[PDB]
This record gives C-alpha cells, structure tokens and sequence, in this order.
C-alpha cells in the first residue's frame, strides 16, 4: 500500500562542517596502524542509504498480533503520567541540541530565557488547536565512525535522521517524556533490555537460559527499522499511549503530535529545500526508541505465537531482540524460526540476517554483543558480556580538530571491563596516553544512552568493582572464539598483537605503582593480569558508596 519515503531530487545535504582526516593522529598512531581503514559515514553517501530504505510496506496482521496488542493496551493502562511543565521539557534539552529556525537554542531554551519560553509556549497552543497540519522535519545524514569491510562493501552509508525544529523537541517531552519513563518497562517488565548494566544483561539471559529445560535461543534484527514501521504502526503506538492514565490537555497534543509528526511529513535539507516526503518512523522524535521497543515487542511475540516457540523468554533493546526458549527438537526449532520470520516480515518487520536456532549462549548475538565464559585462576566459570572490538578500535582511532577519542575509549573501559581487549589493549593504551600528559586525575565525560556522567580516571577501579565486581579484574582464561576474535580485530587494525600489549602493560603498571596514591591502586587491579606473581585484591570501600543507577538506564 504505502511508500516509507518519497523524494523531490534535492540531495541530503550536511549540516555544517564535515571533519577531515589529519595527516598525523598522534593519540592514537600509537594504538593502531591502518588509520586508513578508518572512516566517517559522510552526507554524500546519503543517496545510497535513501534507495535502500525506500519500498513499498505491506502489513498485514493477525490475531496473534490483535491478541498481543489487546494484552499490551491493558498492561499500559495500568500507569499514570504527567505532563512535564515547558520549564522542565526545557531543561531536558541537550546542551548542543540543533537550534531552532527561530533565533534561539539550547543555552537560552536550558536557562528558561523568556524569549525561548514564550515561542515554545506558542509551539504548544498549537499543538492543541491544529490537529491536522503537518509538522515540517529536517533531514541529515548521520556521522559515526566505522573500521571498512572490503567483505561487507566497502564503506557504510550513512543513516538518515529526522528530526523537528528544536521548538516541537521541547513540546515532545512535554506530553511525552512522562511516558518514556515509565511505558516501555511496564507493557515489557523484566523483558525491557535499556534497564540492564552489562553484569545484569548477563544474569537475565544466564538465568533464561538454565529455567528451560532444554533451552534455545535466537537473536532477531530488523531491516532498516525506522523504515519499516508502517502509518499504522505509529498509531497504533498513539492508541498504547492512550491506554494509561492521562490529563486530557496530554492525550490532545499526543494526538496531535502523532498526527502532525509521528506518522509522516515533508523533510528540508540544511540548505532548506523540500528534499522528500516521509511515510514512517523519524529517527529523531523523543519516541524513537520508545516506539521501536514497544512495536518490536508486539511484533516479535506475536510472531512467536505464530511460530509456535515454547515459554519464551525475551529481552528487547530497540529492533534488537533475544528469544530463549523451550526447544522443540533442531528439526522442529528451524522450521519455527522459518516461521517467526514469515511472521514478521507479513508484520512489516523484515529480518536483516535471517535468524538461527542456537543451543550454545556465546553463539548468539544481539545488541552488538555476546555473552562469554572466561575462567578465574583457580577454574570457576565467570560469565560477561563482550563484543567484536572492530568498531570500537575504529572510533579510538578517530582524531580530528574538533574530536578527541579519549571519551570513547573511556566508554569502553567502562562498558567492556571484563573483556581482554578492554583490559590488555584499551586500559593499556588508556593510562599511558594519559600519564604522559600528566592528566590522569582530570575529569573525563562517559557518554550512555543520551546522558553524560562526569567520571575521574582514578576511580576505574572503584566503577568496575561496582559494576562487574571483583571478577573484572581475576579473568584467567578467555574462550577460544573471543581469542580468535581479538587477535583477528587487531590485525585487521595494525594494532599490536596482544603479546606486545602485555609488555607495554608492565610498563604502565609500574608507572602508575611508582607514583602512588590512586595511581597505584589502578595499577594493582586494572593491570593484575600483566604480572607472574599476582596481588591478592580486596573489595574497595569507596565502590560500596556508588550510585550508578542511571548510567545503563533511560
Ligand atoms: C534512547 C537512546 C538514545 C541514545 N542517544 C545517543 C546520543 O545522543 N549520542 C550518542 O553518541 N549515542 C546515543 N545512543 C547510543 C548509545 O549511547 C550507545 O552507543 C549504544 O546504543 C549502547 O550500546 P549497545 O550495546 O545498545 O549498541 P547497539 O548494538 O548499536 O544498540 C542496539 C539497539 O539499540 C538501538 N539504538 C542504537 N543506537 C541508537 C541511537 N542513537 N538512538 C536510539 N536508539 C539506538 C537500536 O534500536 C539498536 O538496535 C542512544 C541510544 C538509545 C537507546
Ligand atoms: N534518533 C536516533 N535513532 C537511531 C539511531 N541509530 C539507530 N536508531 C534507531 O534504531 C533503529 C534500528 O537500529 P539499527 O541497528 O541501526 O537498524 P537499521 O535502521 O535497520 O539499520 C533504527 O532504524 C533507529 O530508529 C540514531 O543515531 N539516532
Ligand atoms: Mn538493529
Ligand atoms: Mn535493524
């Protein structure tokens, strides 16, 4: 029935400065070598990435998908939520947010200047008068880096965002930020993945897996989402909203924001002109990632009821979707995941790899990573969750005038502490860059999901205690595919063999150990693995006074 997008000519065009690889990276020149093979997703290849999710959506529902969506509504009518007043929308903005057509941005909206008060004042009278007029987007490429796979074609086309002008953003959170909060992880309880750290991810599927008897489990991903999510989708998204308890000025403007902006509209370049029409999810909108785990819920268990797969278990994050199960035998498990697929392509949530029964948990993939199993020096199993190091190598790498990658490695450390690469390569790389600039007690930023949480690189050891206990830093022996995999993400990267690492490893340890005080509590623990003769470690007292509650939350 309906185009996701249609197009004018007028190309997807950058808004603003582009970077330029530099001739030297002199943070990372030292990390790795084939800086070559590092790119940045640019705004020509935007065309590129427009024909390919740009087709003609066919839904066509059930009553798997009817019954779903009946328990769902029910679930959600089961909350209550507020409108957000315009001062409190306005002090959720972003500090950089995109500022607005209309002679104001994110400084002015975050200190509730009047003048930014006011047109947003009149943005929302709007919204509650006109139900009908659509909502004008801009659309952009987006910017992120990637390592090339020649295997993969070459370079990835950048993805399209759409989002509205930084007025509309504000009024978004208004009528809906309430129920970001509190939506997703009441129709979904423990099923909502965004509520897990990476040592709670892996406790959820440990203990799915060990309940069934003779458990399987697949991963499923979307093909080009945002793009598939059909006009219907999104008001059927507005009727879940609508099902939990709302003022009415609330359930007006989530109409009419759903009317106006959700399900479509015309999208301008930065330079202005009329670029295309759109018919389908705008990545960019507050309920971008609401919508996708709410409407990838309904879809995926509907089709599990069509596919028969028994006592699943599932654990959504955005398209991104695991399914532990009660397995029906292999012959049977292939042909019910067959059917999954089916399912959800004739639901309009097309598979990108097609999905695999798999009865091994490393096996299965989903959110970009994998559980592993690594053992501690004396033989006991310790799981973690881990990742292919490929892209984050790659944006370790990228260094350019107005980018530094110290925030990512960072993030990973963070992250990814109990994975060798994470140990051996960037906790290494990490503490030398910043001892030889003499600012390893100088705050950095970790960024997750949206918000930002200033962290002291002193601390690491305390944070990872916190976050993945004391097992983060007595892993002993890693699993044959997790080896395979580090070594061959290094290699692909002109990065040193792992041997060479524990080497540099040493050094660092004893440079942090010789300049005691928090320095050499960091070289004890986060570089215990490099020595022959290993320190007992204890808890850390400081680690038992941290809130991190937010940082792996929405
Ligand atoms: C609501 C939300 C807002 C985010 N805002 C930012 C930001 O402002 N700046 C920034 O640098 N990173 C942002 N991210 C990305 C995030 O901070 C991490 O880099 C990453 O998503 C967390 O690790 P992952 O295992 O989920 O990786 P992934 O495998 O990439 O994530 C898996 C799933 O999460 C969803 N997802 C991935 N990226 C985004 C995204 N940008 N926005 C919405 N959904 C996404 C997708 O549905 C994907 O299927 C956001 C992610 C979410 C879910
Ligand atoms: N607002 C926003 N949404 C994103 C971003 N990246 C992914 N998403 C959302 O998550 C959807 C699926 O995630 P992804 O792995 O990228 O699948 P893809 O769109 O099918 O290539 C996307 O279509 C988006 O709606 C982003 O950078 N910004
Ligand atoms: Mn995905
Ligand atoms: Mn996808």
């Amino acid at each position: 029935s309906s185009m996701s997008y249609s197009w004018t000519g007028a190309l997807i065009t950058p808004c603003g400065p582009e970077e330029e690889k530099l001739p030297i990276n002199p943070l990372s020149n030292s990390l790795l070598r084939y800086h070559n093979k590092v790119y940045c997703t640019t705004s020509k290849s935007a065309s590129q990435r427009a024909k390919k999710v740009t087709f003609d959506r066919t839904q066509v529902l059930d009553a798997h998908y009817d019954s779903v969506l009946k328990d769902i509504k029910l679930a959600a009518s089961k909350v209550s939520a507020r409108l957000l007043t315009l001062q409190q929308a306005c002090q959720l903005t972003p500090p950089h947010s995109a500022r607005s057509k209309y002679g104001f941005g994110a400084k002015e909206v975050r200190s509730l200047s009047g003048r930014a008060v006011n047109h947003i004042k009149s943005v929302w009278k709007d919204l509650l008068e006109d139900p009908q007029t659509p909502i004008p987007t801009t659309i952009m490429a987006k910017n992120e880096v990637f390592c090339v796979d020649p295997a993969k074609g070459g370079k990835k086309p950048a993805r399209l965002i759409v989002y509205p002008d930084l007025g509309v953003r504000v009024c978004e959170k208004m009528a809906l930020y309430d129920i970001t909060q509190k939506l997703p992880q009441a129709v979904m309880g423990a099923s909502y993945g965004f509520q897990y750290s990476p040592a709670q991810r892996v406790e959820y599927l440990l203990k799915a897996w060990a309940e069934k008897k003779d458990p399987m489990g697949f991963s499923y991903d979307t093909r080009h989402f945002d793009s598939t999510v059909t006009e219907r989708d999104i008001r059927t998204e507005e009727s879940i909203y609508q099902a939990c308890s709302l003022p009415e000025e609330a359930r007006t403007a989530i109409h009419s924001l759903t009317e106006r902006l959700y399900v479509g509209g015309p999208m301008f370049n930065s330079k202005g002109q009329t670029c295309g029409y759109r018919r389908c999810r705008a990545s960019g909108v507050l309920t971008t990632s609401m919508g996708n785990t709410i409407t990838c819920y309904v879809k995926a268990l509907a089709a599990c009821k069509a596919a028969g797969i028994v006592a699943p278990t599932m654990l959504v994050c955005g398209d991104d979707l695991i399914v532990i199960s009660e397995s029906q035998g292999t012959e049977e498990d292939e042909r019910n995941l067959r059917a999954f697929t089916e399912a959800m392509t004739r639901y309009s949530a097309p598979p990108g790899d097609p999905p695999r029964p798999e009865y091994d948990l490393e096996l299965i993939t989903s959110c970009s990573s994998n559980v592993s199993v690594a053992l501690g020096p004396r033989g006991r199993r310790r799981y973690y969750l881990t990742r292919d190091p490929t892209t984050p190598l790659a944006r370790a790498a990228w260094e350019t005038v107005r980018h530094s990658p110290i925030n990512s490695w960072l993030g990973n450390i963070i992250q990814y502490a109990p994975t060798i690469w994470v140990r051996m390569v960037l906790m290494t790389h990490f503490f030398s860059i910043l001892m030889v600039q003499d600012t390893l007690d100088q705050n950095l930023n970790f960024e997750m999901y949206g918000s930002v949480y200033s962290v002291n690189p002193l601390d690491l050891p305390a944070i990872i205690e916190r976050l993945h206990g004391l097992d983060a830093f007595s892993m002993h022996t890693y699993s044959h595919h997790e080896l395979t995999r580090v070594a061959s993400a290094l290699r692909k990267l002109g990065a040193p063999p792992l041997r060479v690492w524990k080497s540099r490893a040493r050094a660092v340890r004893a440079s942090l150990i010789s300049r005691g005080g928090k320095a050499a509590v960091c070289g004890r623990y986060l570089f215990n693995w490099a020595v022959k003769t290993k320190l007992k470690l204890t808890p850390l007292p400081e680690a038992r006074l941290l809130d991190l509650s937010s940082w792996f939350t929405v």
